[PDB]
């Protein structure tokens, strides 16, 4: 006996594992490219170096892969959300006007990355409805640049810093050290208590990351359009059709033909995710005069530039 | 004769690529159970049911993923750093005093992780000084909770929300939504900007997050034990003795045996660390007051709860 999984469910689920974002790029000697954003990859092994990753066995671009003899790994950084778009949805040339150099055997490598691998294809893998590729890393670039993140449906991005030390009994003693009192790592800590709040309130009314934006964007109805829409939410757009269906099914949305309207529900659905997020601050600052609380939310636009 | 990458440049450059934490367990018909602190997992395959991971052919545990007919993968939230540690070190009892649930096959389950997965082995794959390990998936648990992540070789938090639109000519139109309008988001937006100023300056001078906060935690804390380091600076040991490496032979740290100490280069760079976090804010709040910039800083620690 094996149970039945569901595959939706199921896909759900892996989103609790957060990735970073990579595109798979190959060119054979003829001059047919592929790029194919994928968040499968991983790492296998340091001497022989080796990656992997599981390509759909439906790919339009598995052929190009099985095929040239090296391919590369792109680790997107948290600037290349638009990258990321653009390989992700079949197009006449998902290449268009992207500016990219050649590594060893053609392999197309964009500018601006986290990093970059370039690989020998190494063996491939009955993987159930994928194929795994393993290749051998021949040479890489190391950049560092901050990464996209890839977590519940939706991209974000990585929160700096180590916790505060919050048991010590001096009072510098929380910091974990003295050159960590400074503006930048108090406002990263600010972000983890509020997090640390409003996560889990967000989570027991029921709603995850991706189900979470959409409601908040489709509240104020600024450019609903599927286009508009996906820049705004920061999202897959799999992870949009994904997820509208999963509120049309709670009541929340209704998907008339071309865009999508929250109803009465969904609206309602929406202040409350705003109720629960201004609750915090609402309890901390209670004591504070309205021209001090206007004043923090100006200091905090100036350090955002806006 | 046979040309390979520096493993160790290698596995530096792997750390670009964010994931997240698991433990993979198992629990042999003899009883014999192990516990594995592991991020080389990730998916395959929607129907079958497919994910995979790799471990250390040299692992004194992988007798008993191979013997086990089912093993678990547990996503460990962002509060489970310690369990995280845990599971990363030999062991006499890596499972002493720890609370745990078994599933088919009596996979041991952890308490409060963000999701779960109960797995048939499936197949073992050649992986260089790694084996692929293959589960299909027969059980999983979706609980959604915040993740704990790895990246640059430290563990991190993901940074939530979509970012705002800078290309507004309005006020209203730089945010996804209007709901977006809330002390969280303006938090998480500022923490944005700053470290897109702050990154590429730390990057310039060489340093990963890993080395950056050994030398923030070091410059300070001149005495500190092995198990209180790791939990200062939010790595693992084998991290910390991997960075600790790297800073020696940069001349930036000592180890005397006992312990770990900066040298005056090592201090030097340090303090630079600290002056670029506070040069951004130094220069966006220039135009308020001594009193303006004590409240700011004031309200961010009621935030924070310190
Ligand atoms: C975040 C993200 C991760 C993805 N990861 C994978 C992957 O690991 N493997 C895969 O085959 N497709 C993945 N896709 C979908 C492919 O990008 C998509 O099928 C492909 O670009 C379609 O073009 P093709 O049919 O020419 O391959 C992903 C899409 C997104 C948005
Ligand atoms: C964040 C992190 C990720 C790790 N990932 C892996 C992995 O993917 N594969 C692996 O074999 N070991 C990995 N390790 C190391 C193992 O956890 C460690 O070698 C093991 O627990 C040692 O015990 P054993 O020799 O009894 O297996 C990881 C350690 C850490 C801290």
């Amino acid at each position: 006996e094996k149970e039945v999984i569901d595959p939706m469910a199921f896909r759900r689920a892996l989103g609790n594992f957060a990735t970073g974002v990579t595109i798979m790029t190959a060119q054979t000697s003829s001059g047919e490219r592929v790029g194919v954003t994928a968040n499968s990859f991983n790492s296998v092994s340091l001497d022989p170096a080796l990656v992997l990753w599981s390509i759909d066995k439906k790919s339009s671009s598995y052929r190009i892969f099985e095929e040239a003899t090296h391919f590369g790994v792109n680790i997107l950084s948290a600037a290349q959300i638009e990258l990321s778009n653009r390989f992700a949805r079949r197009s006449e040339d998902k290449f268009a006007n992207i500016e990219f150099d050649l590594g060893v055997g053609n392999i197309p490598l964009f500018k601006n990355c986290s990093a970059a691998f370039e690989c020998e294809r190494y063996n491939i893998v009955e993987g159930g409805d994928h194929w795994i590729i393993i290749g051998r890393v021949v040479k890489f670039h190391d950049h560092g640049r901050s990464p996209l993140l890839y977590h519940q449906g939706a991209y974000s991005a990585v929160l700096p810093h180590p916790s505060l030390n919050m048991k010590s009994e001096t009072a510098e003693g929380v910091f974990p050290g003295r050159l960590y009192d400074n503006m930048y790592y108090l406002l990263t800590q600010a972000v983890r208590a509020y997090q640390n709040d409003y996560q889990p309130k967000q989570l027991a009314s029921g709603f995850r990351t991706s189900e979470a934006r959409l409601l908040l964007v489709l509240e104020s109805k600024t450019a609903s359009s599927k286009c508009d829409l996906q820049r705004e939410v920061a999202m897959p757009i799999r992870e949009i059709e994904e997820a509208t269906k999963i509120l049309s099914e709670k009541g929340l949305l209704i998907d008339n033909g071309q865009h999508y309207e929250l109803t009465e529900q969904g609206n309602a659905c929406a202040h409350m995710l705003y109720k629960i997020a201004e609750s915090h601050q609402e309890e901390v600052f209670a004591k504070y005069t309205v021209d001090e609380r206007k004043l923090f939310k100006n200091m905090l636009k100036d350090l955002i530039g806006i």
